């Protein structure tokens, strides 16, 4: 369904189109988001097209974020924010739009952002035996 | 904040409980007791580092290595139709423990505990504005 030459991303990584470049090494590109939710949001994507996390290998997901405190810091040094979030968006029902995995780098300034996380703990709605059996379930699964 | 005072570092001690889905020599994964969807799960590296300025290059790596794994094992048992990351810096940012942690969280649905508040500000910036912030980002980065 998403496949590499349709794909924007790899687009810009093949040069085809233009991006506001931040930082690129043999493994990653990291771009401007023109969308600047917040002023120096920055896209961290690997150079070969993975639609999405389940996608990644080990050793792409740790290039991926083996530069991501550099950037990070590179932005803190330059904007001063307040504060700083990570998003990743998987799936078109978790706001993907781009099908090529890419992690957000979100600097944020205050009250006025253009990012926030809604969030509603269901912690009541579990006992103990609940949970334990979750991350059993999760942890047997894991390859 | 102190690595004494840290939950996450008495965690790892074992000086405190958590329902564990994984762990390594490097990072430890287990559920976020506030469930804000089923099988939202956190991974933390076990070294105590604050947040995501103080990552090693090393230590970013350990921790993500091991993310898809475990997101693929979450999607394989609860079906979910949708997946996000997040992590948070700074109390401003949502941080509220300060022990860098990595949120997974599975989507199912309209009773999702986690949604994003999302404003483009695209038409606000021209194309030299654009270049001149990536310069000035890529220029600092160490
Ligand atoms: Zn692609
Ligand atoms: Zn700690």
């Amino acid at each position: 369904n998403h496949t590499a030459d349709n794909c924007i991303f790899c687009k810009i990584i093949d040069g085809q189109i233009l991006c506001s470049k931040v930082y690129e090494d043999e493994h990653v590109l990291a771009f401007l988001d023109i969308s600047q939710v917040t002023k120096g949001h920055t896209l961290v994507i690997p150079k070969v097209h993975k639609q999405d996390i389940f996608a990644l290998t080990p050793e792409i997901a740790s290039h991926i974020f083996s530069v991501v405190p550099k950037i990070a810091n590179a932005i803190k040094a330059e904007f001063n924010p307040v504060g700083f979030n990570l998003l990743n968006n998987n799936g078109e029902k978790a706001g993907q739009t781009v099908f090529h995995f890419h992690l957000h780098l979100i600097p944020r300034y205050g009250e006025n952002d253009g990012f926030g996380a809604v969030w509603k703990s269901h912690q009541n709605e579990y006992t103990m035996e609940n949970l334990q059996n979750i991350a059993s379930t999760i942890a047997n699964s894991v390859k």
